[PDB]
């Protein structure tokens, strides 16, 4: 369950946090919920 982490502001993407739904399922143009940075620019973590 792959976690990922915002480039720009630290936010981490926890799969956990969010009933299990994977960073690979989020919409085409999910963006940091913090930062609105593009999903394109997280890394796993
Ligand atoms: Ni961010």
């Amino acid at each position: 369950m792959q976690k990922y982490v915002c480039n720009v502001c630290g936010y981490e993407y926890d799969p956990a946090e969010h009933d299990n739904v994977p960073f690979d399922q989020l919409p085409d143009d999910w963006c940091c919920p913090v930062c609105g940075n593009s999903k394109d620019q997280f890394s796993p973590a």
